[PDB]
């Protein structure tokens, strides 16, 4: 049931950021959530995270998907949830039916639960594997 | 256990239109199951879409497989992510493209298996 | 359906590879081995290990559909070179699976290669 809820989280989530619903998107962290882009220093916070979106935004005629794949879960001590998902960006150029493609990606998570059973984004690290 | 159901419903309904089972694929949707390719007219019934998808280039040479991600249901409405590749016999890169929203909206069977009321297709580089 | 099977087992078949997966992508052969009984044609997992043996792979999966369990799933290679963005792709392939969670066999087909 675990291994499906997250599944179901990144697919609302990704979509929203895909959609430029950057706020929705911050909105699945915590409130003290932690994103780093690339190896940047990490953004901090909902409003951080949502700044962050919107400047690597201002250089996208563009529709970028962010696809997710083989998601291992694993608990750990604290009750946090460790979470390693493949992913794959694509950018797609208005009238052209290839995208192209890049980066791979590895996405460290650290989800949580809480006490209303909802689960939020502690901290996401992200890696490139042609780096 | 229906978000799984689900990526399982998509999974054999897939696999099923890449395996050019038309007809198994057009018995996924309902009675009066809808198909809209783009916004072309959309297809209407089993025939309707059995008839659309053995109209539309190719399986001496090519293979096609239709890839889906980010599965999201809502209230049943469902939108995943598409990415169709071409596969060219003889060639290991596939060809890829387009790059799709799938709208699709599943409702309980008789038999109490899913299906599709209808499904509308979008076009990323549109 | 009265012929469908556990939705609980369909998300453990996902965990499953995707563990599985990512330590073939990271080089660990002999963990990756552990997942199997097993044939692969190669028998056992030491044999496993050996046919196993600058560049970062990643084998994604698709589509699983279940079926001892039959499961075939979409799979699609990446590999990426270092400094270098854009992923090269293929093969594109079907990956054929018996489980009994644990693999006695895995059979993989190229959907490039044409009877």
């Amino acid at each position: 049931g675990l291994y499906a809820e997250v599944l179901s989280f990144y697919g609302h989530q990704m979509q929203k950021l895909d959609g430029r619903d950057f706020a929705g998107y911050a909105a699945t962290f915590t409130e003290d959530g932690e994103f780093r882009h690339s190896p940047l220093p990490a953004a901090h916070t909902r409003a951080g995270i949502t700044a962050v979106l919107e400047d690597f935004h201002r250089k996208f005629k563009i529709q970028r998907r962010h696809w997710f794949d083989h998601t291992a879960l694993s608990q750990a001590s604290d009750g946090s949830i460790t979470a390693t998902s493949y992913c794959l960006v694509l950018t797609v150029h208005a009238d052209v039916k290839a995208p192209e493609f890049g980066p791979s990606c590895l996405v460290h998570d650290v989800l949580v639960r809480g006490a209303d059973g909802e689960l939020l984004l502690r901290s996401r690290h992200v890696t490139h594997d042609h780096v």
